[PDB]
DNA sequence: GTCAGTCAGCTAGTGCTGAC
DNA sequence: GTCAGCACTAGCTGACTGAC
């Protein structure tokens, strides 16, 4: 219909009018600094948006480009940052447009597939790369991911969603897209009635466009409102750090680590062959061959068959995996317990990854997330990293990239250093000053032993208190911490004498945990000044959130100049998980990588700690799970 | 020849039970 | 706290009797 092509060299489509091609005079500076009359065709929609939010829009095709729009550019502070793709995934899909809005102006549409003059994008990549121009993005994480695997580079970064968490506090988990920020900040409606339209097609439609085109006009109102707020509630710290670390999580998510396809394959068979094993063992042993083991009922029920008793002559009424260390003393529930542990490590690590590895390039590739964990560390899912098993076997299977090797750092007690920081407790901070670890330290007051006298087994029972009772556990549950997570029995007198001793010497964390529980404060900050409200009081979480941020901000300040001190030897930012940090370099820059990494962990270390002084382990690994 | 009354397999949901 | 895996209990949806 004549009606809908009027725009078709243009590569638009008329869905329901709403659309006139309008031309008016510009006023522009010159790269001399002298003001040129341009004439420019943008784009606007004929029955006017309800909202002041801007709705003009240019589009930039291999045609329609003309050299002075890059003007727009010069002398500018923020530009508001969007782009629209085919599909999530980065891998499959490609970039259908990338958007720039600079205020008072209209939003500057580049068609990526109908560009083919490659100095057209010049404008964009200079813009993208300034270091002085904040570009406002939506989900920065998303967009960046994109525009970083098609050769741009984009370095300055102020994410709405990041700051729109922050303010938050966390008050809701849900929430925080664009239109939900939108309007309840800039009290408007978006009106984000696009289903996800088919963006395939080389003609795009009026609607899909405008829509495209409010997306990044609203993130400069949006950055006017946001800064002023995280100003007021002193966030700047922690929302320049998130900002600066999204690339880095960018990097992290592209590379991934590749896995052994060989060694896979042979542990999975010998695995398999060995639960196979065992299951035959138990089946023998439970004296019913048509016995399902995983039906949790009829193993109870078998146990109770073969009419074991405890040591108080009691008939077992639980698999619960303490209450097998309760029933220990039978062939039985020890073939039992071993075809558990055998067949959750296979069918939760090994029958998993072939899912996620790509087969294009042999890699697993997680997703990052940054802030929707409470304390502020990095979450993964897809592929959740924090769940591999982190036994020596398993993880040998992750390797580097052909013609090159690994460096693994990882901190050394972060969270006691902070805690040591922020109570400011005397003795711990002398303790430190001369090399000696809180383990150590804890050990020595609880054996009365020297100092060079401390064993190993001090050092473990050192390793489950400190933990225990620096997060306000009342000492009743010290025994079930000890017992499950590390298997050390303990007596109550034995748990009373503990914890008296602890508290006696180390006056700072006495003094925290007083101030915290007189108080009972709804809202706690940490060192990078990471505000969290709660809805009510928890003295174990108003303990555990000061340590925990500030590790985080630790880690993500360590990214953060780690990307920018790494990209001489081009070393790859491959994971980080707990606190520890992972980069793949070349196998000639091995000693300056290490450096590198020690360098940028220690000056994160030393930013927000002051009194203490952290340290870095450093081992230079064939495998990830090297030695 | 035909329709009720009762016998079920199937699918869901909840209950309950375990570890990464 | 998240997650799968299974009895058990229930309600439904066709087929095997039961009939005057």
């Amino acid at each position: 219909d004549e009606i809908t092509k009027k725009y078709i060299k243009d590569n638009i489509i008329n869905v329901d009018d709403n659309i006139i091609k309008k031309k008016d005079i510009f006023k522009l500076k010159n790269e001399n600094n002298e003001i040129t009359e341009c004439a420019f065709e943008y784009f606007e929609s004929k029955k006017k948006f309800d909202d002041d939010i801007e709705s003009r829009f240019f589009i930039i095709n291999d045609n329609n480009y003309n050299e002075n729009i890059n003007l727009i550019y010069k002398d500018i502070k923020y530009c508001g940052l969007n782009i629209q793709t085919t599909g999530l995934e980065v891998f499959d899909e490609n970039i259908r447009l990338i958007q720039i809005a600079v205020e008072n102006y209209p939003v500057i549409i580049y068609d990526m597939f109908n560009i083919n003059k490659k100095d057209i994008l010049d404008g964009l990549r200079k813009v993208l790369e300034n270091k002085n121009i904040i570009k406002i993005i939506q989900n920065g994480k998303f967009d960046a991911k994109f525009l970083l695997h098609n050769n741009f580079k984009i370095e300055n970064i102020f994410d709405t969603y990041i700051a729109s968490k922050l303010l938050d506090k966390n008050k809701n988990m849900y929430g925080f897209k664009l239109n939900n920020i939108v309007e309840k900040y800039l009290n408007v409606i978006l009106d984000k009635q696009q289903q996800n339209s088919v963006w395939n097609n080389s003609l795009l439609n009026n609607n899909q466009l405008f829509y495209a085109a409010r997306d990044s006009s609203c993130l400069l109102k949006l950055y006017k409102k946001l800064k002023e707020e995280i100003k007021k509630e002193n966030l700047h710290i922690v929302n320049d750090i998130e900002n600066k670390c999204i690339l880095p999580i960018c990097d992290m998510e592209l590379n991934g680590i590749k896995v052994d396809l060989e060694n896979l394959q042979k542990s999975t068979n010998e695995i398999l062959n060995e639960l196979n094993i065992e299951k035959d063992n138990l089946k023998k042993k439970l004296k019913d061959e048509n016995i399902n083991v995983n039906s949790q009922q009829q193993v109870l029920k078998a146990l109770q068959k073969n009419n074991v008793r405890d040591i108080s002559n009691k008939l077992i009424e639980n698999t619960s995996d303490s209450n097998l260390k309760n029933f220990l003393n039978h062939e039985e529930i020890i073939s039992l317990r071993n075809y558990r542990r055998l067949y959750k490590l296979y069918s939760a690590f090994y029958l998993k990854l072939p899912l996620h590895i790509n087969t294009k390039t042999n890699k697993i590739h997680t997703t990052f997330n940054q802030l929707k964990t409470f304390s502020g560390r990095f979450s993964s899912e897809k592929p959740n990293l924090q769940q591999i098993p982190r036994q020596k076997n398993i993880r040998e299977i992750f390797i580097p990239n052909d013609n090159n090797i690994f460096i693994i750092a990882d901190f050394k007690q972060i969270e006691l250093k902070i805690a040591a920081e922020i109570t400011n407790d005397e003795i711990m901070l002398k303790a430190y000053n001369n090399n000696i670890d809180l383990h150590t330290l804890t050990a020595s007051i609880i054996t009365k032993k020297n100092i060079p006298d401390i064993n190993k087994e001090d050092r473990h029972i050192a390793k489950a208190i400190n933990f225990g009772l620096i997060y306000g556990m009342n000492y009743v549950n010290l025994k079930n911490y000890a017992n499950t997570y590390y298997g050390l029995n303990m007596s109550l007198d034995q748990c009373l004498y503990f914890y008296n001793s602890f508290f006696e010497h180390y006056k700072g964390i006495y003094k925290w945990h007083n101030q915290v529980k007189q108080k009972r404060a709804l809202q706690y900050s940490t060192l990078s000044n990471r505000k969290v409200i709660f809805p009510y009081f928890s003295f174990t979480k108003a303990l555990n959130y000061p340590v925990q941020g500030t590790c985080a901000d630790i880690l993500k300040l360590a990214l953060v100049d780690l990307y920018d001190n790494l990209k001489d030897i081009n070393g790859k930012i491959i994971l980080c998980v707990h606190d520890e940090i992972i980069i793949e370099v070349n196998k000639k820059f091995q000693e300056e990588a290490l450096k590198i990494l020690v360098q940028s962990m220690e000056n994160s270390a030393s930013y927000f700690l002051k009194k203490v002084k952290c340290e870095v382990s450093v081992k230079i690994a064939e495998n990830w799970g090297s030695k």
